[PDB]
């Protein structure tokens, strides 16, 4: 007769409905000869200023997320407390013998989105016909209060378990793409069956067009993922994904293959993917020193398209049936996509790595470190000549690195040139999505600030046109993909 109580820490945004802030839950249903029961709870006035109305919520399940970001999938009842009051009752009929129950809230329209605009709540107490039940916490309640807060995927969503590997684009028109792994039967990677699927924006964000599978895989062994995305000069739309077997499955003769599909009209038709592994390495390549060369995978998330028009993104080959290392190279094109070229090898025992453009017109490289190599630092590497050859830049290091993919923005900030990072802080583990602002000119990085509290791994990153910045990321232990929106004074201010 025991209950369990977790409070929220998911970030939140302006007029937002039913946000759970703490919710427990009974160890058994309530008895034959209970009546009623009554929770109370504690809520700052900081916290009440901010909210319009709250809610005890009840449901037959216990959910992760907010209850409407299930879409339906949990059924719920709902029932209003004044803002002012600190507890509230409810017949055990009314329960009909449900053991979850939600404090929730209404979320204010104004806000100043600083660091300290957050949200709590506890529940204290929880008696059945007065009778006080054994608490324990489990977890506390902090919300933090962005510009924009949206789980663009979350599992169950269009009948798919799972989802992971978030990519984001913006084209010069505005659009909005958002694309990722549909892991349709668990979360675990290729070679399980997974689709690759997207949904679009045409008002910067504020709201999403239905999802739409653009590639349906087709069993084990037959599945599609790990998506990159670039817009290119010409103005078409090109992601990069592979297929197949898992990465360290694949052989010369048997590859995980990578593929390449176009769009003319914003992402709302893709081309019929088209197989460009035999211009990087297997049993069809040109090039007999990588035909034999055992798999190649570009980081998910987006490439870049350099100046002069060159089509890049980087590659993280296994050249070895020996050993079990990457080493990455760019797969570059320069006929918008036409044909494609490798690279001298940029990383010896790297994994997923990013591009970014540096003031000068170098290209910056950020390398995923896999297998807590050296100090468990992030690696990074210069080139000077458009990516053909490269060299390790260990100045930029100085952020550590759990072992997981993330995302590159050069931005300014106060006029100094500055990149932004995304990455989970740890340590050593998938959690706390943080960003860092490393200085051009001092060559020091900025001590990191937590997004996302919580279990937190992949993210994506983008610029929008009014200088607010997208924020694609894999939320919690079965991931939610959440696009969140802030500008840098809410972050580093
Ligand atoms: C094609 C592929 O396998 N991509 C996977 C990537 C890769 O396995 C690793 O980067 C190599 O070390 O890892 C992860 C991961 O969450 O860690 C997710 C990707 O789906």
């Amino acid at each position: 007769q025991e209950v369990t109580m977790w409070g929220d820490s998911h970030g939140v945004a302006p007029n937002q409905v039913r946000r759970t802030l703490v919710k427990v839950a009974l160890s058994e249903s309530l008895p034959p000869g209970a009546k009623q029961i009554r929770i109370g709870f504690s809520l700052p006035k900081e916290t009440e200023e901010k909210v319009t109305a709250l809610y005890l919520l009840v449901s037959d399940s216990l959910a992760v997320r907010d209850l409407p970001d299930y879409k339906g999938r949990v059924s719920y009842d709902s029932f209003p407390i004044s803002k002012e009051d600190r507890t509230t009752a409810l017949s055990a009929d009314s329960v009909a013998g449900r053991r979850f129950f939600y404090l929730a809230a209404d979320i204010g329209p104004v806000a100043s989105f600083s660091r300290s605009d957050t949200l709590t709540a506890r529940v204290e107490e929880v008696a059945v016909d007065g009778r006080p039940l054994p608490l324990k916490e489990l977890s506390p309640a902090s919300r933090r209060l962005y510009r924009g807060y949206e789980a663009l995927f979350v599992p169950g969503d269009g009948g798919s378990r799972n989802y992971r590997i978030p990519a984001i684009l913006k084209t010069a028109n505005g659009t909005l793409i958002a694309m990722a792994d549909r892991r349709k039967y668990n979360q675990t990677d290729l070679p399980e069956d997974i689709d690759i699927v997207m949904r679009r924006s045409t008002d910067g964000g504020k709201s999403w067009s239905d999802p739409r599978i653009i590639v349906q895989g087709e069993g084990r062994n037959h599945g599609f993922g790990d998506v990159a995305l670039v817009q290119t000069q010409a103005g078409k739309l090109l992601m990069i994904f592979v297929g197949g077997v898992g990465l360290w499955q694949s052989t010369p003769d048997r590859p995980q293959r990578t593929y390449i599909s176009e769009s003319r009209d914003e992402g709302l038709t893709w081309s019929p993917p088209r197989d460009i592994t035999h211009f990087i390495f297997g049993k069809d390549c040109a090039d007999p020193g990588r035909s034999r060369w055992l798999a190649s995978f570009c980081a998910s998330g987006q490439g870049l398209v350099l100046p002069s028009g060159r089509i890049t993104f980087v590659a993280a080959i296994r050249e070895s049936g020996q050993e079990y290392v990457l080493n990455n190279y760019v797969l570059y094109s320069d006929d918008e996509g036409d044909t494609w070229q490798l690279s001298d090898c940029a990383y010896r025992r790297g994994d997923e790595a990013k591009l970014s453009l540096m003031p000068d017109g170098r290209v910056l490289m950020s390398i995923r470190n896999q297998g807590r190599q050296e100090s468990r630092q992030r690696f990074f590497a210069l080139s000077s000549d458009d990516g053909l050859t490269w060299e390790r830049a260990k100045q930029f290091e100085g952020i550590h690195d759990p072992g997981c993919n993330g995302a590159m923005l050069q931005v300014k900030r106060n006029g100094r040139d500055q990149v932004l990072h995304s990455l989970p802080l740890g340590p050593d583990g998938r959690r706390d999505g943080a960003v860092y602002l490393f200085d051009h000119v001092s060559g020091r990085w900025s001590a990191p600030v937590v997004v996302n509290s919580g279990s937190s791994a992949y993210s994506d990153m983008t610029l929008l046109a009014d200088g607010t910045i997208g924020y694609f990321v894999e939320e919690g232990d079965e991931i939610s993909l959440v696009f969140i929106r802030f500008v840098l004074d809410d972050l580093f201010d």
